[PDB]
DNA sequence: ATATATATATATATATATATATATATATATATATATATATATATATATATATATATATAT
DNA sequence: ATATATATATATATATATATATATATATATATATATATATATATATATATATATATATAT
């Protein structure tokens, strides 16, 4: 279907006009701003405090104060560190919230952009296949209803596995080697860094729907009534989005601390392996190491910004 | 030992499920959630191309450099020779070489893919694919398999 | 890793001026050139 | 007798000119971006007049 | 002994002038996308000539 087409360049438009990734792409002094904004948030694992902020983006600007072609500022870099903050604030493309400033979801697309530009490191390793074909495997041997089926998947699952079981006893273990375990860990690391891609778009939605529900709710007359069950019904919305949907979903996932406590203690083990210093440096290596605590806290943090638009009905219905 | 448990619980975890369908407990997607599990397979299949894109510059790179040194007075037969053993084992030690490698490795286990795209057709024919992806998407997934042996 | 910081503004420079992507997408007039090129190239996958 | 050689015909290449589309290059008008004067906001010293209050006089 | 009422105390809210910091409108410099221009290349047609192969008369 082409009808659309001409649809899609109004998009791509109004998405070249609008959206401030896009827009801090454009502009001619881009890659500083981008390099200054990844170096900077490399080391957040909350929304890094502010005063933190103004300290180390001077620090950064330092670094760079050699560069003169870009009017870099040669009297103050901390004035210049906080007048360069509020701007990329007022740019929509950092924002405040509880004095701790975060990156919002254009900044994290232009950087996942402009990173993965360069010659480097590739995104999939040789494990990707590897994974895919697992995944395949099992949302195939769940997708259909079929009990024989799922029974004639089992058994041959069973016959398997009990041939490894046999072998391991036997004494025929096989393990990676050492440029497979490497690429296995990378490939890892790739998967769990993709889980953090989306806390703030969801974020975003929720200012949006609850943006668009206190507009509507300009007309007064409508039924409070309605709003009792408007209450549920904003996240049920969201729910038939994907962003209210699957954010919950992955909310009870998350939940069951069984199955976390297991990935911690594996990714503690696959972190002491020697090769994990082959495969990450600190930086990520660390950033991996507690992972679950990240996933944790900064979902508690985006509920809590969600109990605003919970208190929007209290804002809305009482009008004593 | 650790292998040897490992099996064992996860013997016993499939035998529980082989328990609960052999009941007749047989438990499908719900049809909302096989939605978002197939756009996160596509998620994954996306790179999958996109880094044999550069697969291919780097061979390319590699053959142009040859080309380049022959022409280069300094090298004997012997060390032209020496040059190309040695660029195309370095391309192939590097990450993306070993992309091509395990891709290579799996052609010759054919059977694992071959299984693989059966499973893709089997999975695309079902409704909720037609929801999760639009016709494009769909076509190439179920061409991933074609799409990388003719890279 | 302090090379990190510095060399990485360097590379991000000459990806700005070289890299073809970047280069298009700075242009005053991408969008009419990437949705047409996204339409050419969406309904054929063999060139 | 067989084969030789020139005149003949025809298929192909070469020269030349016309017009069109092209590439390199210059200059132009356009837009992004920086710099500035200016007004307005944030914070402060110094102090007044004030509301609240202790401490307090006065009372039953 | 508790309760009404007293001069003074706690302490601040407000006011003014001052500086510095930030927001804005505006001017101005450099980068850009595009219009115009000359030489170049492409293909077209018109015609000449070169070439292979053959018809014909001929040598020995």
């Amino acid at each position: 279907m082409e009808e659309n087409t001409r649809q899609r360049t109004e998009n791509y438009i109004s998405a070249k006009n609008q959206h401030p990734a896009w827009i801090l792409l454009a502009t001619r002094r881009a890659p500083l701003v981008l390099s200054a904004l990844k170096t900077l948030f490399e080391k957040s694992h909350d929304g890094i405090p502010l005063e933190e902020a103004i300290q180390s983006l001077s620090s950064i600007l330092i670094e760079h104060v050699s560069q003169e072609q870009y009017d870099i500022n040669q009297d103050n870099p901390f004035l210049q560190a906080s007048r360069e903050l509020r701007e990329w604030i007022k740019r929509r493309l950092i924002v405040e919230r509880d004095g701790r400033i975060f990156a919002t979801d254009a900044l994290e697309v232009a950087i996942t952009f402009v990173e993965s530009l360069d010659n480097r490191f590739m995104t999939s390793t040789a494990s990707r296949l590897s994974t895919v074909q697992r995944e395949i495997e099992n949302l195939e041997t769940r997708l259909n209803p079929n009990p024989a089926n799922r029974v004639a998947t089992l058994r041959r699952r069973i016959s398997e596995l009990e041939r490894e079981l046999q072998e391991a006893e036997a004494g025929h273990i096989e393990v990676l080697e050492t440029h497979q375990a490497v690429e296995h860990i990378r490939d890892v690391y790739n998967l769990a860094s993709s889980l953090r891609a989306d806390f703030r778009r969801v974020e975003d939605s929720w200012r949006e729907a609850d943006r668009a529900l206190r507009q509507s709710i300009i007309g007064e007359q409508y039924h409070r009534g309605d709003i009792v069950e408007r209450l549920l019904n904003d996240q049920d919305a969201l729910l038939n989005t994907p962003e209210g949907r699957v954010f919950d979903s992955f909310q009870q996932q998350l939940r069951q601390s069984s199955e976390l406590k297991a990935m911690s203690e594996r990714l503690r083990v696959i972190l002491s392996h020697p090769s994990a210093s082959d495969a990450l440096n600190r930086l990520q290596r660390h950033d991996l190491r507690w992972l679950v605590k990240r996933l944790v806290d900064e979902s508690q943090t985006v509920l809590q910004a969600r109990a605003r638009s919970e208190r929007d009905v209290r804002g809305f219905m009482k009008t004593g």
